[PDB]
């Protein structure tokens, strides 16, 4: 039901965050978003609780590799969940 | 139609602003714009009051995630929404 | 016809400058140009006086919304407006 | 015969450089190149002497509006002049 | 199969890391990823030991050419290599 | 085939490096690569000696225009020139 995000400065940290997120909780990786200036956002989906767990492990994983710029969990409607996400 | 903008440093704060703005039934998400230096702009369209309330809710939500760089509402855009916005 | 430019750091300020420019005078909005590092240029065309008045109005407006990096008017451009501007 | 370049931080300064270059000497504007981080390169073509004159006025024009990052004149072969230029 | 990454500040360092990685071990170059601010990531795949040896060799090499920002090996990735990586 | 690279801060220095490298008949310009933070990489292909001489001439010329960030020659690239380079 919720959306989880880990924004890092560096792709290596983002890949590590992504891997940790999916390994730790029952979340599905939505994808990556590059906005420039080394900023990469990793987006995940699933239960709010599992998203909170995932985002936490992903934030930790990336801090061990590089710089974490933002960490957020967005509870979302079951009707139009991935609606709010960008189209690049 | 009113134009509402919330500009943030980071995409995570932009997605958070967009979620807060889209929360009301009369506010429609136009899109995101990446301009560099980590800056992302969220643009919404709707009734003046709805847009004002939305952008305020956007900025409030965005602040807690990352840096809000700008918050603005153009109640009566002059050319047309499509013409006044970038491609 | 003259060329008017308002360059801002942030898109929100640029949309506001654009709106003020077309509202102020009989100027035609050519478009926006993103060059990176949050820099957005709003370009307008018309009579020198209209262009001068418009750029002034767009700069003043954007200034209450964000950072204005440059404000410039080219009264008599060289290779006809289309040629002098980027694709 | 030569290639002239004025690289500015800001598009407003680049448009001003471009306008000054074509107004001052017998040069032809090739175009603009955006490389990010506010960096814009204005490229001109013609006689080496006219290119030197153009680049000088363009550098001055842009310094009056914004930041000039680089100014260079490249004498080139008449066979393949614009060959060396980027394809974006 | 394991995932190996060498992130550098500069493309020249990245090409050098890539070359050293494929020369050192039985690793397959997946590709390069540009994320802005001069950051380039070189990604390889193969046996954990081969990947460890390769990343080490690519980091050492790039270091004599430019700035290495990160060096990381994921021994057992989750959503099969293609899914875990960006498009 | 040998691979030669000259990485600079600014495009003007990159065009200058490319002109100096392309000056010899056995050095072929592969292209330019923009990676962000004002960084531009010029890549050339040819005989080892020609590539070495070219990159050195590139760097020398580039220095006088802007900042040279990296200069490197890979005499014997391992995969293949097309495979070892970004898309």
């Amino acid at each position: 039901e919720a959306l989880g995000m880990v924004e890092t400065k560096g792709l290596t940290a983002a890949i590590e965050a992504a891997d940790a997120m999916v390994a730790s909780a029952n979340v599905m990786l939505v994808g990556y978003e590059k906005i420039g200036q080394g900023l990469v956002t990793v987006i995940v989906r699933g239960d709010v609780g599992a998203v909170k767990a995932a985002t936490d492990a992903g934030a930790a994983a990336a801090r061990n590799v590089g710089e974490v710029k933002a960490v957020h969990v967005i509870p979302r409607p079951h009707t139009d969940v991935e609606k709010i996400l960008p189209k690049g």
